[PDB]
């Protein structure tokens, strides 16, 4: 039975049992993921109102001094490319990206996307033909089954993931392997299936707009904001675009049992809904860099219209 | 059918046989590169462009001789697995050579029944493909994502004129969009007659999806020798980039004032239908690594082509 969000457990909300599964808003965590840092700034006039509490590791500044200026003087190269590319009322799935050269803390990559009148920022560090290579790889393939043997086996060459699998929604929502690539000695999760419950429906509405999420460790404890609600509303700040935001801690614990340290899966999107996934899987916790983690976003799109292609030569 | 091509002694095409042109087996390329074909088992130099001395440093017969094995000794095993025996003419293979002659070449191959064809041009060696893709994929109706691909190609390659040029039923075409700079005519709302792309060139669009003349004054180079020894037949060149473009094709350019000119296939449900078209005033070559930018955006585009206009319909 489909019923409206839990409030978040800041807000007095309950705790999420196998019962509620459906009902955690997992989109509003309050927190992020530690191996990168958030601010949230007003988008009109770029005052900087919530930091990830991680912050000032990051950026190399104390808490008030970040939050006494506006973006205009923190990041004065980039502050009017972010105006032009985000204008006010664009939606809240266009991201701009840029790489900062940062004195204490290296090149760092930038990513912003607007949610009504709050700017969401990302920042990440960051560090030959392959991806052109495998476009035509893609595209010779002769039917679904060698599409997807090909898509999992250079998504696993490109990032060196443990297991790489191609996980096909059916029309109830359950899921199933239907394509992996893996690591010597592990076990084999091709044809396996699994219940719908196993991805909830608000996950899945959330993963058909925001196209790529991750794990990067299972075990690392959630980075808050500070404050914890947007000042502007004195309401959650909404995270479900950031690939920073924490993981739910149902399915960490889903992923600890499992045995698997680091998690990250792209969303495969055919008519306006949810095919599959690209999912992957590591043994050890990994961070894979922003620039790689952009050419699976590519791929992302390349097989959404392969496997269309692949059907329709299909009735 | 098709004449046989000018060096075959076949006729000179005119306005009255567009549609007979054999443009896939001119048996020359552009002179912005060079280009060897070669035996798919081998590795024997069977063809070789005229020019190849000077991109790729080596006395004439050198090469004619020699094989791929010696001649790209790290390479020629990468090819023999990227393109088995049997694979579509379409699949193509890429690397960056560090040359000694050259500083760095790109080589691009693609296999034709027994022959691989191998495109040479000199190369090189940030966030603005990812950006374009999430605004193309924001844009909220099809006439807004058309003005946001032809400023998107604009900005990213500095052509003086992109278009997108869509296609009617009957193949009439249609500048639906266009970024340009400042002083040149306006092409938008303007439509053309089917026969200005005629139905072979449309066909090999479908399949080979960039093709360009990097200067539309500069005389091609011939193959030699022109037939391939294999099959003492044209080598098809459809596939290369670096194919030369129908002098009927450069003369339309040339009457319009264009110098350089590069247009990349817009597929929706295996049908052409569509094509960023580029315009520069005076002759450009693209870099490789540029053009895979727009290789990629072509394929993003012909996904939100699809989207956009289920949103419609
Ligand atoms: C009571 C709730 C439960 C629950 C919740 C849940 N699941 C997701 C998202 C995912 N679940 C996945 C499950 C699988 N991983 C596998 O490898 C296989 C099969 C071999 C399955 C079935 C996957 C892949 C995802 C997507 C994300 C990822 O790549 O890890 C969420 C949303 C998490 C978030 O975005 O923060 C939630 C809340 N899963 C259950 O099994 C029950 C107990
Ligand atoms: C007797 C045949 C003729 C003919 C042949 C022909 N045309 C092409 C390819 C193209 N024609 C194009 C025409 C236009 N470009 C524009 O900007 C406009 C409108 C403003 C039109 C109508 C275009 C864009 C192409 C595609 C190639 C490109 O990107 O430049 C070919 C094929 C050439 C080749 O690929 O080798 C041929 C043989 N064109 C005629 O107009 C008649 C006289």
């Amino acid at each position: 039975d489909p019923l409206p969000f839990f409030p978040p457990l800041y807000l007095g909300g309950p705790e999420i049992t196998t019962e509620n599964c459906e009902r955690e808003p997992i989109h509003i965590p309050g927190s992020i993921q530690p191996h990168g840092a958030l601010l949230t700034a007003d988008g009109h006039s770029g005052e900087v109102l919530q930091m990830s509490l991680n912050a000032a590791t990051f950026l190399g500044q104390e808490p008030t001094v970040l939050r006494g200026q506006t973006l205009a003087a923190l990041l004065p190269e980039q502050w009017p490319a972010l105006q032009a590319a985000l204008p006010p009322g664009c939606p809240d799935a266009l991201q701009y990206r840029a790489t900062l050269d940062w004195p204490a803390a290296g090149h760092l990559s930038l990513t912003v996307h607007r949610v009504g009148e709050l700017l969401i920022l990302e920042f990440e560090p960051t560090e030959p033909h392959a991806l052109r290579n495998a476009m035509f790889a893609l595209e010779s393939a002769p039917n679904l089954r060698a599409l997807a043997e090909v898509a999992t086996q250079t998504v696993r060459e490109l990032t060196g993931f443990d297991r790489v699998m191609l996980y096909k929604f059916a029309p109830d929502a359950t899921g199933e392997v239907i394509a992996e690539a893996r690591r010597e000695g592990l076990h084999a999760f091709l044809g396996h299936r699994f219940p719908a419950s196993d991805i909830p429906a608000q996950a899945r509405a959330l993963y058909t707009r925001h196209l790529l999420r991750l794990t990067a460790d299972t075990r690392a404890a959630a980075v808050p904001l500070d404050p914890v609600l947007n000042p502007q509303t004195n309401a959650p700040t909404p995270l479900g675009g950031a690939v920073l935001r924490a993981t739910s801690p149902m399915h960490m614990q889903y992923l600890r049992n499992m045995g698997v340290g680091s998690s990250l899966s792209v969303s495969v999107v055919v008519g306006g809904q949810l095919w599959g996934l690209i999912a992957c899987h590591h043994q050890t916790p990994y961070v894979l860099p922003p620039d790689l983690r952009t050419t699976l976003e590519y791929l992302g799109r390349l097989l959404s219209l392969q496997v269309q292609v692949k059907e329709a030569l299909e009735h």
